[PDB]
């Protein structure tokens, strides 16, 4: 009996726990007051339960414990953790906590935590000696991370013109540029498919920053890794809450050698976010941008690295220009050196509905050597030989011509040296 | 037993000492914490207790003391200095302290000094009497800095292009202009290489500034001396404390009549961020960028000297161009006529793939006689004379075919004059 299988069901489990276990008047509130109720009607009776989530430390060690289903809304489903299982179990932001839970007594409505029996899915005991994110050496990317998937579809033709643009790797930090209407939400899908079918053991997580809600719907119900999205209605304090808990639990993740992926969109509009959040330093850069609030999310995109202990943390952020905002401009040229993969997308090409928009000359990455072969290596040279001179989007029809009349980038490479 | 042993040691051995030392929960917290807490326990045992690193004098006398392998981060186990040493030692920032240090009492949370016993790796009392470095009266370069490492090495045609492009001396003022994905910062490391090798008297210094942490990382393993770097991820004013302490400590160093030698990659990125860290003045350049914002990097660059007394400060400090962002070439054309020597690199050379890519007609050394000898200097006119016609791509492919076959820089000349 967890608290999970209660909140990602329907109303149809409202209906189906108000008609079973007898409750007053349901289907008048939020989902999280119904899952409350629930919860304590089920407490009535005495049975055991037991809770699961993501810890959170506040400024005086008030231990709350959120839920990533719920993308981390602050309401009545929040477990209570108390200051002293803080310091007995050594416990800090971001770390995956589950065990027993307890009602709650008079005076208090939160659910506490009477005992953990599951610690970033690991047991407690050998969870507090680890060793911190902040502490670990980095290197290079090392591992390819293919994203051709390989089931000879059409839409995973944008995934191999990836594969043929800019090599991604393990501990990678790439950002994606491109103007608006121009295959960005459609790219991420592809990238977030191309990972869950050929990379099943890395862990996948996307985060969405004052996106539409319909856009929310479309991605959480087609990835198969966790999504968390917070929408424009929320203020932007939320949004900084809901970045600042995924870099956490990220970085908790990978302190475990685990390779964790995040896919931001996007990296602009968390700029906006902590600018219009963080107090006024005193020193406002051209745009409306004060000199510190872009430091916050710097460190966000600065966490992307392959830990030579164990693991990496892969980082692809969206940034958006040509937004006829100079603000946006400014966060752009203030991200320009940070990440080591670029991948450019031009509104030119997306003009004649030819997709994936991709400017293949101005996108790529650095130092792929240390990702993939030679062989192939001097292939994708040779490819970028020739396809340079023409422009960009005789490039991508040329590009996509060749690559539908093969089948796999192999095949492809064959083709392009016997012709 | 010393601080900057227990530094030096990598993090996982905190373990190793703190399980038989004391500690019950020592791997989850910050590494400059575990420092702190064994020196804690250890000052608890009552043994005299060693420290050393770089002075650091705040606003009001408030002196701290930094250690180098922490890349100068003030961190819990720096080492306080009290106005009163500073005043009867007559102490200045960037001094190199060692000595006893203090466990903390009541009310202090930072580690004293008990007495000095040693000062720029000096007696403190002959330490005392020196001359400052803004009264040493500058001059031309006359120590030639030979690059030409000599062991016929895979990449030793690097060096010889050098030696062959803009010669290099003691206490010179050079720049390295170039544009992204040029070839900076493994130019910089055979410099290095190069230094440390050849030239193993002379202190080397590598300063990075803004760089990706993997940069950092390699840059730490592969270079001998000691190398200093700050994030993107920090904020400017991290920067600017960084590059003032190197700085400060260079001058130290060279009041001794001592040979420092200053890796900047780059002074774009230190610009910016003086200019994003100084209060406006009303008067702002194009692209943004205030006007005595420029005042403090150039001073940074000025240190560069040859002195009468004895000796030297040299500086290699590169320089982004073709970026898209507009100060930094307005940084480029407020830097020209302040660099006494040129080395350019050309993204032409690069995209061919041949390296090291540099515009070998544009570089260039000034007052060149007084590092050379007269007949080297007569073959690299003579050379000088039978490259200019041909480009810059084609130069650099014809060096590196005629360099390849030969051995050493002298046999090279021969092989040219004897055809
Ligand atoms: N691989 C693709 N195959 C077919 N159509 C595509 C592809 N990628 C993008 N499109 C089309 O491009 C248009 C815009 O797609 P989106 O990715 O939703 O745009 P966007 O990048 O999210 O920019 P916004 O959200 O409108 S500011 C739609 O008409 C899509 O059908
Ligand atoms: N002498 C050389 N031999 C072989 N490859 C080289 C040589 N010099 C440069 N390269 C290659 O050219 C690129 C230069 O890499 P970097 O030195 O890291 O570039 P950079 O000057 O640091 O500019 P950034 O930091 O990437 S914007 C890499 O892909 C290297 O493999
Ligand atoms: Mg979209
Ligand atoms: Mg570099």
């Amino acid at each position: 009996m967890n608290l999970t299988e209660l909140k990602n069901t329907p109303v149809s489990e409202l209906i189906t726990l108000g008609e079973n276990m007898g409750l007053e008047n349901l289907a008048r509130m939020r989902k999280q007051d119904i899952i409350f109720a629930i919860l304590k009607q089920h407490a009535k009776s005495g049975e055991d339960i037991f809770g699961d989530g993501v810890l959170e430390i506040l400024q005086d060690g008030f231990g709350f414990l959120r839920s990533a289903d719920s993308s981390y809304l602050a309401g009545p489903d929040d477990i209570y953790v108390s200051p002293s299982q803080i310091r007995r179990f050594n416990l800090r932001t971001g770390d995956t906590i589950s065990g027993k839970i307890r009602p709650p007594k008079e005076g208090e409505r939160y659910f506490a935590l009477l005992k953990v029996n599951e610690v970033n899915f690991d047991k407690p005991e050998n969870a507090r000696n680890k060793i911190l994110f902040e502490n670990l050496t980095p290197l290079h990317a090392n591992s390819r991370l293919r994203m051709e998937r390989g089931n000879g579809s059409t839409e995973d033709l944008t995934a191999r013109v990836l594969d043929l643009a800019s090599l991604i790797g393990r501990g990678q930090r790439g950002l994606i540029v491109a103007p608006p209407k121009a295959g960005k939400t459609m790219l991420l899908q592809n990238i977030a498919q191309s990972i869950a079918y050929n990379h099943p053991d890395c862990v996948l997580m996307v985060l969405l920053i004052d996106e539409r809600p319909e856009e929310v719907t479309e991605m959480q119900r087609l990835v198969k890794g966790e999504v968390v999205a917070s929408t424009f209605d929320e203020p932007a304090s939320r949004h900084v809450q809901v970045a600042e808990m995924v870099i956490e639990k990220a970085k908790r993740l990978v302190e475990h050698k685990k390779d964790v992926i995040i896919l931001l969109d996007s990296i602009t509009r968390l700029a906006r976010a902590y600018n219009t959040v963080v107090p006024a330093s005193g020193k406002v850069l051209t745009g409306g941008v004060d000199a510190n609030a872009l430091h916050r999310p710097k460190r966000f995109f600065g966490a992307a690295r392959n830990v030579e202990e164990g693991g990496s943390l892969t980082i692809i952020a969206t940034a958006l220009i040509d937004t006829g905002s100079k603000m946006d401009e400014v966060i752009y040229e203030e991200f320009k050196g940070t990440g080591n993969m670029e991948l450019h997308l031009s509104r030119k090409i997306a003009e004649k509905r030819v997709f994936p928009a991709i400017d293949y000359n101005r996108s790529g990455t650095r130092k792929e050597e240390l990702l993939t072969t030679q062989e192939e290596l001097q292939k994708m040279w040779i490819l970028r030989k020739i396809i340079h001179p023409m422009g960009e989007i005789d490039a991508m029809e040329f590009l996509i011509n060749k690559l539908a009349m093969t089948k796999t980038n192999d095949d492809f490479f064959e083709m392009m040296k016997r012709s």
